[PDB]
């Protein structure tokens, strides 16, 4: 059956330029919590995130961008297209060109839980 497909789990993968949007998003984003590669892609990370921890998210991703070749992991909080206010648990690596050794993107992965274990 050519119509067979599967896009699960409760995780996704992404790229964000030092720009405030995920300049690339993967379709497991369409599965994890449910927003496209167009409802999350070229869509403002900071404004489309929770009312609080968007600072922490921004403080963390500058802690990724702080260097050009390293990886950080923290808990975050996110809300998909429909109504799924949810956690995110994510890891972001600064990505260098290096044609020039400039910082050129932040490549990354994302995971969630329904809430913290506390």
């Amino acid at each position: 059956n050519s119509g067979e497909i599967n896009v699960k789990p409760t995780e996704f993968i992404t790229r964000f330029a030092v720009n405030g949007k995920f300049v690339y998003v993967d379709q497991r984003a369409t599965a994890i919590l449910g927003y496209l590669p167009q409802e999350l892609l070229g869509t403002s990370c900071y404004e489309y995130f929770h009312q609080d921890d968007h600072n922490n998210l921004t403080d963390k991703h500058k802690a990724v961008l702080q260097s050009k070749e390293k990886i950080l992991t923290d808990s975050y909080k996110f809300r998909a297209k429909d109504g799924s206010f949810v956690t995110l648990k994510s890891q972001w690596f600064s990505f260098t060109n290096p044609d020039t050794k400039e910082l050129e993107y932040i490549v990354s992965v994302n995971t969630l839980v329904l809430g913290h274990s506390e």
